[PDB]
DNA sequence: GTTGGATGGTAGC
DNA sequence: CTAACGCTACCATCCAAC
């Protein structure tokens, strides 16, 4: 079984490099723009000119234009990006059949049945990357070994335009020393309670129990983290089937005023039914994020299939709920759909 | 003494 | 208006219905 890996360099904006060459080797940033204020909302994305900066995905677009008043701004146009994806999703199809789309710039493949070692292996993903670049003239980043997650974890040391295989024996030899904050699946807060057990490295779990561990990070983590620790894990590639469907906006100012808020909401149903496209989902949630950023949410669920005008009916309720109890005014309020048929 | 639902925690794009 | 998008997936916890 060999996994390789793919995820498309820095995405969104090698993208508008592709559109406007110009921008090439000239920091840009990709924003989301909330229409709040004028520079209002935050980076999606920034290629690795503006990256040397401190402008990552994520930090506010004030902080970027701050830190680089110079550099291009340009807005999210996730469905010209979408389309790019896409076209090279199918691409990959060319080489296997066994593929999960993880993300927008990510994909894994079992290529185990289409070559037979690590090395013939390295020359696909080499192929696939001038399959790529010829007609997308996009870089991307190949992770290859047994497993997802070493190949993921194999791409994220070869970033960016790079190809890296780890073999058996390399893999011995992660487990030992890589850092325990670089596994897929450890955020910094879950990064913070294995320091405090002594878990630094990926085995250190070993020296460990196997209880109190998993009372300090959980069930799935415990039987997660060990097995690769043991290297007994693993996990199988499926083609992944969307689960949820959300839309949500950003109010022009706070308000716990319903009338106000009402068609905001409206906006966010209407879109989603469209992003829907033929699912038709059981469950709602409509979710607000508060004044403090805590975002907060109440659901419900029918026996049956929701109509557009059932949605309008019940969200309204739901925010109704909302109301009732969090005293705290809203700032962004959007839905979500779930459980389809 | 599970199964699901309602809310939220964490982690990654 | 005065900083913090928008999106998805998965697990942990808690309380009722069975
Ligand atoms: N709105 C938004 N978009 C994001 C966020 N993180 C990532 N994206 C978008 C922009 C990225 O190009 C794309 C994939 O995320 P990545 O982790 O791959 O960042 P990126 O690929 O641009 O860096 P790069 O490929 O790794 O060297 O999706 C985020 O927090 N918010
Ligand atoms: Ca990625
Ligand atoms: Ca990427
Ligand atoms: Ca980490």
């Amino acid at each position: 079984g060999i996994v390789l890996f793919v995820d498309f360099d820095y995405f969104y904006a090698q993208v508008e490099e592709v559109l406007n060459p110009s921008l090439k080797g000239k920091p840009v940033v990709v924003c989301v723009f909330s229409g709040r204020f004028e520079d209002s909302g935050a980076v999606a994305t920034a290629n690795y000119e503006a990256r040397k900066f401190g402008v990552k995905a994520g930090i506010p677009i004030v902080e970027a234009k701050k830190i680089l008043p110079n550099a291009v701004y340009l807005p999210m146009r996730k469905e010209v990006y979408q389309q790019v994806s896409s076209r090279i999703m199918n691409l990959l199809r060319e080489y296997s059949e066994k593929i999960e789309i993880a993300s927008i710039d990510e994909a894994y493949l079992d290529i185990s049945d289409k070559v037979r070692d690590y090395r013939e292996a390295y020359n696909l993903g080499l192929e696939i990357k001038n399959k790529i670049l010829e007609k997308e003239k996009i870089t991307v980043t190949v992770g290859i070994s047994k497993n997802k997650v070493f190949a993921k974890i194999a791409a994220d040391m070869a970033k960016p335009n790079g190809i890296k295989v780890i073999d058996d024996e390399e893999v011995k030899r992660l487990i030992r020393e890589l850092d325990i904050a670089d596994v897929p699946g450890i955020g910094n807060i879950t990064a913070e309670k294995l320091k405090k057990l002594g878990i630094n490295k990926l085995v250190d779990t070993l020296s460990i129990e196997f209880d109190k561990l998993k009372g300090m990070i959980g069930e799935a983590k415990a039987k997660y983290l060990i097995s690769l620790a043991r290297d007994e894990y693993n996990e199988p590639i499926r083609t992944r089937v969307r689960k949820s469907i959300g839309r949500i906006v950003t109010m022009k100012r706070n308000s716990r005023n319903l009338e106000e808020i009402k068609p905001y909401l409206f906006r966010a149903i209407e879109e989603s039914y469209y992003k829907l496209d033929k699912r038709i989902p059981k469950a709602i949630h409509v979710v607000a994020v508060t004044e403090d950023l805590d975002i907060v949410s109440r659901g419900r669920t029918f026996p049956h299939g929701i109509s557009k005008e059932t949605a309008y009916s019940e969200s309204v309720k739901l925010l109704q709920k909302i109301l009732e109890e969090d005293e705290r005014k809203i700032r962004r309020i959007g839905v979500r759909f779930s459980k389809f048929i």
